[PDB]
Order: C-alpha cells, then structure tokens, then sequence
C-alpha cells in the first residue's frame, strides 16, 4: 500500500505525459510557424519602399 | 509591454512616413517648378526693353 502510494505520488502517467509531450511539441512548432509568417511583413514594407 | 511602449515611442510608422516622404518630395519639386516659372518674367521685361 505504501509502495502504491509513493508510486501514485512519484510516478508518471507516461501515456498521459506522452500525449502532453506531443501536445507541447505541436505548440512549439506552431509558434515557429507563426514566427516564420511574422518575419514576412517587413519585406512587404520594403516592397512599399521600392 | 515595455518593449511595445518604447517601440510606440521610438519607432516609425514607416508606411506613413513614406507617404510623407513622397509628399515632401512633391512639394519640393513643385516649388522648383514655381521657381522655373518665376525666372521667366524679367525676360519679358527685357522683351519690353527691346
């Protein structure tokens, strides 16, 4: 019972923590896409310059 | 928020500042046209002289 309790504290629902892992990766890479699109506006400003 | 605020102070609405750039150029060159026409009256005075 105490090894069970310790486990419920210390251990990980590694299935759930993997779904979370995936999720955080997708959020990172999505933010990276938003960065890629974000760095495209000043060039349009340059098109306006010439 | 503070980089945003600094930017709102320091930076330029470079689109607007370009429309302004264009505008000031056209006013300059227009004044130059008015100079070109302005230097044509004394010659008519000379035509009156002879």
């Amino acid at each position: 019972n105490l090894t069970a309790a310790e486990s419920r504290i210390r251990d990980v629902d590694m299935a759930k923590e993997m779904s979370e892992f995936t999720k955080n990766n997708i959020l990172s890479q999505a933010s990276q896409a938003m960065l890629a699109q974000a760095n495209q506006q000043p060039q349009n400003v340059l098109q306006l310059l010439r």
